[PDB]
């Protein structure tokens, strides 16, 4: 067993492991079997299990086959030993953990001794088969019972199963498990996540009698208007043949028997030699059927019994079944006849303290989730999951890509081992077995080939074998391009909507462009688009506008679902979110692990509510007073649905209502308002309306808003003058300053450096920062890419920044005068911005201050042609007080961006001050609110046509901190008050993504802002 | 090596063995290369070796792996051990000569365990890399040099290679190899033959230096009137890379050299990571080529040298090129754009004295005669043959169609192991590693997945592999009913010309009618006709006359060219004519192994 080192040999793949199957139970009795109640013949040996750590396979004592080692601990099963301190944990990307070397691992492989004792029932040593099921181990192991060598296995995701009726005894049994962190297995395992190890899924025994169901396969077919189906079940056994066999399978709806049939063993002629004599074929009708979508997900439950002529149950299994068709048609991918439209996302099985271990309450928490925001389908990236997911999408309604455990990314070139026919054996293991095991799903609407892995030989080879076996879903894969032989669906990653990038031999065409390329016929599904690392998702607009328009284009799933950050803990015991590199782990790719819409304990990001909104099943178009509403259901009516509007002027409600929704799938509703109030006062209407459904559902309250969409209406402007005042401001001129009094206020303009540098109510100072201009932006994951100190990428927006000097640039003033007007003071400044010898930007502005108090500020900045477009043009300072809460009226209540808006709507807001903060793990500009027209804050208030955040964390403390947990709240208040800002981008990290339209290219700009004490 | 019991696991193939690989030599000389001189660097084994026999794996003494055993026999080596008296041949048809319970075999498995001594230079062992090749053994072998462990391989109609360099020493050195009659590849060669064992191919030592050629392909393209030609080589190193490393390759007509390139190493881009640092392709255009057919077999030589950047080569390989072009066009197999007509017969390799042991002497001997009688092709029946014939093929002028060792006739129902995932690992490595060794001849002008195992998903699957690592050659499969998604070629066995023989699921068409079922569109080439056993041939006419009359039907294969009877002696030492069930073999299929036309 050391002297074969089966873990370093590709050929080897397992020894002694039994046939892949769908999941069994063995039911002894058909009503436990039919209702899903749990079996006596399925034991868990989940819970504690004795562990020992050691560096090498090569430094496991012999004595541990026959017992326990004293230095053992107790740990629980299922756990990642990383997890528990033994050690590291390594987050990598694309560079392979060890040396690339296939098919050989490192001498130091560090290895996991796991034990168990456990009783066995004599009843189950007199009759029929034991077998262990281990649902996944991490990366290969071999396995002892009671001193003897059983078997090896490898391949993490899914489930490996020995028979151990030769080697159990009555009374005490043991149990013995050697797993190796690394294995040729190890090449194949790619994945961009956390490197873990261990027993990480659940270990259960099962008893079948001798006589036994070895397999089943179901299948459903339908007529042109799916008016009439046939089930099709092929049942399959082992054991002895007997004449008295007979197999009976009935299918239900919920407690009424819909469909039953029953025969003896013996299929039909196959081929010169015969039929299987061990094999039987079912035909069930069913007439109406309830179809299965995502929309509506209707089961049923067909029950397998295996019973003697006179009646007697030998065992009974059974499946939920869902009635529906897929297939590609005219290059359309259709279900149940209509074409899909993929609101989908990327979700990697991951728990902030326990890895990769997942159990039922975490697995119903993310798709109540999923729902709840409009996603209709999910992507398992990129492995097999834990075979509870695929039972909660077929019954709360998701379409799951299910995908094999195959990536070799880091391979020089990427198809090194996809090309080569010594691991088309290892391959196939990966793909037959995923097959096998899950091929009875109706969630399951598609197969994919794995990821990442170049377009070799074994690829084509191995799309062929899934079209033989199973013709009922397409087979995608995207590497190589995207579009080879071996994809029915073109299914790029990260392609743009309107731009191309053109990559020699593997080029990303723009969406729309590849449809139309000479002889491509196929539907567009994006496997991977919207990379949401950090403050992102800049853009997503734009890809949900292209989905609507093109028939082929159907969707796509976000990258994705939620953060993979871990938990570590501080000296005084406090919980903090750590990323690459946190655990001594090198190399790293440090904050590429979080990519999510949620955080890693499944609280959202404000990307959440644009990708909510942009999903939407209900479209709207306003004409004079009618609303149009668009159903974008593909299935049912709307019968939960009551559409609720409001008219409200400047924030002020004026008129509301509710209508009922009664739209066919696919269908239109006109709804009139009744006559709106025409208001003499000021200001813009604004109309919003909102989808609510008033039950409850499986996945959602009662009240939940599912759509919404907000319009201008009417506007009046103001041609009324500002109150004509009594008293004048006061101008006191001395060398250093500029001072303006008018009663209690107070203003003081610095001679020197010619900005705001103080002001007065009362005697109590407001300012702890002078009043100045801002044309740079703590950068965000996106500004930053792929750059580091080591390997700087001179076309990333924070390099093109840095090296223009935007971050050092030295404001000189080249001007400073004050006048006295009849009833207002008026103070005209200029500065210009320079690094070394080069003007990057100039601002000049005035400063008016009238008899009311109001102070208003003009601003007209002019940007060098040549230098990088700035992030943002703007003011900043730093105000003395603190306040609870922050009032304003503009687009809200969420952070929103000039390319992230479109969920945001107008109206009056009002949160406390740190919800005005958003608290990403790795620290950048963030919190920011655009269009808004007036901003209240303690005794001051804004007033004009800008964008604005408000925080206790300055842009320079965010810049130079690595992680959340190290902020601390400055003194006082830091405001930026923004003219123009530029686009998050978010297309992908690792280059420029924001678009032509998103960046401040215009030259000259000009804002004006009000600042009174209100 | 007895727990393991690797030979009772289909996933198990192979131990140690290296990957496969066209025929070298690694000549040192470039003039040695170009005139196909003997190679020094290559020396044959095949001589008299130590031989004993025994009943099981677990009766073989411990001590054999150290030295002779003083029972062993002095046997020559290639042979079949059941010519040499040590128990029985057995002739069998369908039926499987083991009880069927894969992937078990029976415990009496009879073994043989062959031993020899020999020196190795003391030149080998300074630098490089050496290497033994097993071109055949049948039917599963461990291997031991100087009492260490080495390797185990499967497959007998494929050559096994082993590296020696760590085992070998100056001085006498000692191989042993022990060989299986039955393993779980057994249930994979159920062909109609003798089922016989033993080292049955030749045995050879190959030097090769530590940077070496580790492959090589050629590919020929044309313009649309076969005036211009584009030779295509693509050539991979193994070893250190360096940037003085360049690849030439030339090609010769004879004495003249006609076209001839050079490059260092390194790839276009292939994908995102970059591209092969360790392959290049050269591009040698070639104007008004002379085309290769069996009519005239026009052959030019390709050199492949592999030489600093100053000068200094390092190692040469060869092989000899035929430019010619096969494709299917509107239901039509063509040759350089003409459809051809197949006059071909199914062949075995069998001698009456000596077995399955094949020489040049008796494959140039049934060359001659098929052409003297007007035959152009010859279908592998049912494995890759020694690597000598394709040699002939291509130098005399025959369409050869390459078949993959993979038969499973005796299983019920026929696709019991090809349908199931479990037996895709030891299929693939049937079918990958013959195209591998052979898509370099001219003469191989369509692959064949095997015969006779039903239709299963494992065929769809190695189908697709072939067409997509060699789109310049046509695939055919005749299982499953002869026409199914893993063939281009429809070939139906036996098929008669008029009348229907209509069999549930798998009916056999007339093969007027079968050409014009609805949908149907591909070319129909019979892969066996016209059974010659005994006195037969009746009808023969009817075949020849359909064939010239319909242009769809390309012709077929006779079954078959040589009877496979056995000589035996009587009382007097005159010798007789022996078949099935005359070596107390039984259950045998007594005289249906003659069915040869000579
Ligand atoms: O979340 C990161 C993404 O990285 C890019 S590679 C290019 C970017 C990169 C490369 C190397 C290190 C870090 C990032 C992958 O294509 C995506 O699937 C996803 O894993
Ligand atoms: O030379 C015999 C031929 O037998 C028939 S099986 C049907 C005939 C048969 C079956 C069993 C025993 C003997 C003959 C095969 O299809 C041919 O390829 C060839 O091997
Ligand atoms: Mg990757
Ligand atoms: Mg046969």
């Amino acid at each position: 067993v050391l002297q074969r080192r089966d873990w370093e040999n590709p050929g080897v793949t397992q020894l002694n492991r039994l046939a892949a199957h769908p999941p069994f139970a063995s039911w002894r009795n058909s009503e436990e079997a039919r209702t899903d109640r749990p079996s006596q013949q399925l034991r868990s040996l989940n819970g504690e299990w004795r562990f020992a750590w050691f560096p090498a396979p090569e430094a496991v004592p012999e004595s541990w086959l026959e017992c326990d080692l004293p230095e053992a601990d107790t740990v629980v099963v299922p756990s990642n030993w990383q997890m528990h301190g033994y050690d590291a944990p390594i987050y990598t990307n694309v560079t392979y953990p060890i040396t690339v070397n296939p098919p050989f691992v490192p001498t130091e492989n560090p290895t996991g001794c796991y034990s168990l004792t456990f009783n066995v029932d004599e009843s189950w040593l007199q009759e029929g088969q034991t077998r262990i099921i281990f649902d996944g181990v991490n990366s290969a192991f071999h396995l002892w019972c009671n001193g003897r060598w059983v078997g090896y296995g490898q391949d993490s995701r899914l489930p490996s199963e020995f028979d151990l009726s030769a080697f159990l005894r009555a009374g005490e049994n043991r149990l013995a498990v050697m797993v190796l962190r690394w294995s040729d297995g190890s090449y194949l395992e790619d994945q961009d996540m956390w490197r873990m190890s261990g027993i990480f899924r659940d270990v259960s025994l099962l008893h079948k009698p001798t006589t036994q169901i070895s397999d089943f396969h179901v299948a459903t077919r339908f007529n042109d208007d799916f008016s009439r189906a046939v089930l099709e079940a092929e049942v399959q056994m082992c054991g002895e043949l007997r004449d008295y066999l007979r197999v009976t399978v009935s299918l239900w709806q919920g407690e009424t028997q819909v469909a039953s049939g029953t025969a003896p063993f013996g299929g039909e002629i196959i081929d010169e030699r015969g039929g299987y004599a061990d094999r039987v074929t079912l035909r069930l009708n069913v007439e109406n059927p309830k179809l299965w979508s995502a929309e509506i997900p209707n089961l049923y439950r067909a029950v397998v019994e295996l019973h003697t002529a006179d009646g007697t149950l030998i065992e009974a299994e059974a499946c939920d079944v869902g009635f529906r068709e897929v297939r590609i048609e005219n290059g359309l991918l259709l279900l149940n006849g209509k074409p899909l439209l993929i609101r989908g996302v990327n979700r990697h099985e991951h728990h902030p303290l326990h890895g990769q271990v997942m159990d039922e309450q975490t697995m119903v928490q993310d798709i109540l989730l999923m729902k709840q925001n409009n996603f209709n389908a999910v992507r398992c990236s990129h492995y097999p999951n834990h075979p509870l997911w695929y039972t909660l999408c077929d019954r709360y309604g998701l379409y799951v890509v299910d995908e094999a455990n195959i990536e070799t990314h880091g391979m020089v070139p990427m198809n090194r081992l996809t090309d080569d026919p010594r691991w088309l054996p290892a391959m196939s293991e990966r793909v037959t077995r995923m097959v096998q095991r899950d091929r009875n799903h109706p969630s399951v609407i598609i197969w994919s080939l794995g990821n990442e892995s170049g377009h070799g030989a074994n690829h084509d080879a191995l799309y062929r074998w899934i079209k033989s076996v199973d013709p009922s879903r397409p087979v995608q894969y995207e590497g190589g391009g995207a579009d080879t032989t071996a994809t029915d669906i073109i299914c790029p990653m990260y392609a743009r909507v309107d731009e191309d990038q053109p990559f020699p031999a593997v080029p990303k065409w723009s969406i729309k462009k590849w449809l139309s390329l000479p002889g491509e016929t196929r539907p567009l599904i994006l496997c991977e688009y919207a990379h949401a690392m950090g403050n992102s998702l800049g853009g997503f607009a734009k890809y949900w506008q292209a989905f609507r328009q093109y028939p082929r284009l159907q969707g796509g799933f976000v990258w994705d679902w939620v953060d993979q950050s871990l938990i570590k803990y501080d000296e005084n015991g406090n919980p903090w979110s750590a990323y690459g590199g946190d655990f001594g782990d090198t190399p790293n790719d440090r904050q590429f692990c979080m990519n999510g819409l949620v955080f890693a304990d499944r609280t959202p990001h404000p990307a959440l509510t644009e990708a909510k909104h942009q999903q939407q099943f209900f479209q709207f178009r306003l004409s004079g007073q009618t609303i149009e509403v668009t159903s974008e259901y593909l299935f049912r009516h709307s019968d939960n649905e009551l559409l609720h509007w409001m008219v409200a002027l400047d924030g002020k409600p004026l008129a509301s209502g509710e209508v009922p929704l009664d739209v066919a799938p696919q269908g239109k509703q006109l709804i009139e308002l009744p006559e709106l109030p025409q208001p003499e006062s000021a200001g813009q209407l604004w109309l919003t309306v909102r989808v609510v459904q008033p039950n409850a559902t499986a996945w959602s309250e009662a009240g939940h808003i599912s759509a919404w969409q907000q319009w201008r209406l009417a506007e009046n402007l103001s041609v009324t003058l500002p109150a004509a005042s009594h008293a004048i401001p006061h101008l006191t001129t001395s060398e250093m300053d500029f001072c303006i009094e008018l009663g209690n206020k107070r203003w003081q303009f610095n001679r020197q450096s010619g900005f705001l540098s103080q002001m007065w109510i009362g005697d109590k100072k407001q300012l702890l920062t002078p009043l100045r201009d801002q044309f740079t932006r703590a950068p965000l994951d996106n500004d930053i890419g792929v750059s580091e100190a080591t390997r700087i990428d001179p076309n990333a927006w924070v390099e093109r920044w840095k090296a223009a000097g935007h971050y050092q640039a030295e404001a000189a003033l080249l001007q400073c005068t004050a006048d006295t007007l009849a009833d207002a003071v008026l103070i005209t400044t200029a500065h210009a911005w320079q690094h070394q010898g080069k003007t990057l930007f100039i601002s000049r502005k005035t400063y008016r201050i009238d008899g009311s108090g109001q102070m208003a500020i003009t601003v007209d900045v002019e940007v060098a042609s040549d230098t990088p477009h700035p992030a943002r043009i703007g003011l900043n300072c730093q105000l003395a007080q603190v306040a609870e809460r922050v009032n304003w009226l503009g687009l809200g209540p969420q952070e929103n961006y000039p390319d992230r808006l479109t969920a945001a709507c107008f109206d009056r807001w009002d949160l406390p001050l740190s919800d005005m903060y958003t608290p990403y793990v790795f620290p950048s500009e963030n919190g920011l609110r655009c269009g808004t027209r007036e901003l209240n804050y303690g005794p001051h208030q804004w007033r004009g046509d800008f964008q604005f955040n408000i925080s206790r964390y300055s842009q320079q403390q965010l810049m130079e901190t690595s992680h959340r947990h190290l902020l601390h709240a400055e003194e006082g208040t830091w405001l930026n008050i923004d003219g123009f800002h530029m686009g998050i981008g978010g297309d992908d990290s690792w280059s420029p993504s924001v678009s032509a339209e998103f960046q401040l290219s215009a030259g000259r700009y000009h804002y004006q802002l009000v600042w009174c004490q209100k």
